[PDB]
């Protein structure tokens, strides 16, 4: 009987605050599949998108008469529910994918509107050789007046047309985001450019300004490695790059492969941090699989950086196999 | 032989964006106790709530049964600060829970963290502490309380608190409780409570062990080759991964004793792209040390690795 097909349904329940309104140490959610027609079910859940370790979750189906239900629950400590991460709840079922998604829920009252003003990257400054600042303004209520946002240049000089992105968040806020190209030799030789916000239900006009960082150069150091092989990592392998020395702290790190330079995603660097004596260090890591050393068994590690000779970059390489 | 009843409260969560539902479910579940008599009532602001508002139901598997009970309320009901309990009376005594809406997580700006102790401190020093740390609070008058306690109401000993104005003229508040080795272990929670004049309620932080799985770390350590220029000076690096929890502390020894912290730098555990995290440790090496012994140990002090929460990784500049 097609006629009584029952599709599944998604539902997230969570840990009750208490009496005070405070939170319990560790949250639990759980994920409802409520009665549908009996058939092969998998849940799987993301944290931001990421798909979580089915060790911090578990699973269980029933079946009432005709039909079938399911509960799935992941347990998080206090820190990490504070911290806003979102949790999605995935299910699977006859090859079609139902979803939920849950975060803390937001506080009694608005935030104020900030601003933030970045310097140009290595990569943009030095390789793309096409440099640009961008003005991002966050936590602005929407449907209210637009916002003007505009440059100048200490100097008085004219600025170059920007472009400008709007984009609604999942929270209910809006988010403004300017973008601007800056001369090579302008930005080289010390120009001071401002980003300046008004709008009328905002107190002040805000004003962010930014410039090349003075003081002292050094140029990176570069260092490559790779873990052993070992039964934890037959068919991948974890590689690292440690880059230290280098002053000011601007600095693009990517890895190359095959001729193709990796997406951002594929691996993880630290914040740039002091060295004991002079200048910042970063290290970066990197898993890769069989299949692509297969391919190639060379991975490059590379740093752009204003203070890299000749050529503003200096790379090294590691193989994984003899 | 006997399982007595247990109560706990679910509720609708909010979606992706933090926002509400158009009504609030609150679902009360009373879950494997030895069955017998049972009822469910529910209060708001501790009156009984009328009797068409909710539905109970139980089931019985094997040796156990189980109950639940299900509320519903408007939003705007939930919105106003109301206290809700689920009043459950098995075999003519009572169990009580309660809830009413969570509170701002940073009422007036302000943030609030809650350390768990470091491995270190609980496994090898066997002093295990925990710290407090009140974020952007208005520099006015009336000190910031600040008060401690334990979930199952046994005593707590004196803390430390302590005061500075920030160049940003806000102020913080750190406190540290020391905690006992054994009622850590055993899964005690702890909670920091704050009171500030300006601040509207009171601000709760609580912390526990993990209870997720553990996986012990692996430890690699790394020496570079000299770079042109630098010849009595080397670098050691180590990377510590697929730990669980996330919870770790680095150490290096040279000459069978431990460097002084201020020698190394450690990142801040992140993520792999499976299960588990990592962290890397740096230290800078002089040609007198290596020429005196060329060995240096990387080791990690963790809940999970066995025997004795420790693993090690030596590395030699030659
Ligand atoms: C409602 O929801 C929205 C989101 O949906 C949320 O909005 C976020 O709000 C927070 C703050 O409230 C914003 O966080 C800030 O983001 C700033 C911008 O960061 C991006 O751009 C950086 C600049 O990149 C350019 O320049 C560099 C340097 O030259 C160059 O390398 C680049 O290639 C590029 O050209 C970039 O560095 C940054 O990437 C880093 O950070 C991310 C995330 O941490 C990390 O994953 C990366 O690996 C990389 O390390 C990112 O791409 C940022 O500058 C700013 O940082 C300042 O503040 C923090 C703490 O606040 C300090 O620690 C730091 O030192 C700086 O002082 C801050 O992180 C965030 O961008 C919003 N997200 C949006 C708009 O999408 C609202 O808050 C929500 N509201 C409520 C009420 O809930
Ligand atoms: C004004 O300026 C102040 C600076 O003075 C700004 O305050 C900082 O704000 C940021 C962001 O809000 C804070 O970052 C947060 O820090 C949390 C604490 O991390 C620190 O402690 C961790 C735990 O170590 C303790 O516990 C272990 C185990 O018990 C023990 O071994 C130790 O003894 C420690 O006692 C460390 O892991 C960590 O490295 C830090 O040392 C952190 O947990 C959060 O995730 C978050 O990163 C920062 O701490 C604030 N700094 C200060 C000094 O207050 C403020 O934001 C500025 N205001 C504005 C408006 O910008």
């Amino acid at each position: 009987a097609s006629r009584d097909f029952t599709p599944p349904t998604v539902k997230i329940l969570q840990s009750s605050c208490d009496g005070g309104g405070h939170f319990p140490p560790t949250i639990q959610l759980l994920c409802l599949v409520s009665g549908y027609t009996p058939g092969t079910i998998q849940i799987t859940w993301l944290e931001d998108g990421q798909v979580m370790d089915v060790d911090l979750s578990t699973a269980s189906t029933t079946q009432e008469g005709e039909l079938a239900s399911t509960q799935s629950e992941l347990t998080l400590s206090q820190k990490h529910w504070l911290s806003d991460r979102t949790y999605t709840c995935q299910v699977t079922y006859q090859g079609h994918t139902f979803e939920d998604s849950t975060k803390k829920c937001a506080d009694s009252n608005p935030r104020g509107v900030s601003a933030y003003l970045s310097r140009p990257s290595p990569f943009d400054l030095f390789i793309r050789k096409s440099p640009t600042i961008t003005c991002l303004v966050v936590d602005l209520a929407p449907s209210k007046g637009t916002v003007q946002l505009t440059w100048s240049r200490a100097s008085g000089k004219p600025v170059n047309h920007s472009t400008r992105k709007e984009e609604k968040q999942r929270n209910g806020t809006l988010t403004v985001t300017s973008t601007l190209p800056v001369g090579t030799r302008d930005w080289i030789e010390g120009e001071t450019y401002q980003c300046r916000v008004t709008h009328p239900h905002l107190p002040r006009a805000l004003m962010r300004s930014t410039t090349k960082t003075s003081g002292p150069r050094a140029a990176p150091e570069v260092y490559a490695f790779a873990t052993p092989e070992w039964p934890g990592s037959r068919d991948k392998r974890t590689l690292a790059c440690l880059i230290q020395n280098f002053m000011p702290e601007d600095i693009s790190v990517q890895w190359l492969h095959n001729e193709v330079q990796l997406p951002d995603a594929r691996h993880s660097t630290t914040q740039p941090r002091k060295t004991k004596g002079s200048g910042f260090f970063v290290f970066s890591r990197l898993e890769v699989t069989r299949a692509e050393w297969e391919q190639k068994d060379e991975f490059i590690c590379r740093a752009v950086h204003e203070a890299a000779s000749p050529s503003q970059t200096v790379q090294r390489a590691v193989s994984v196999n003899p």
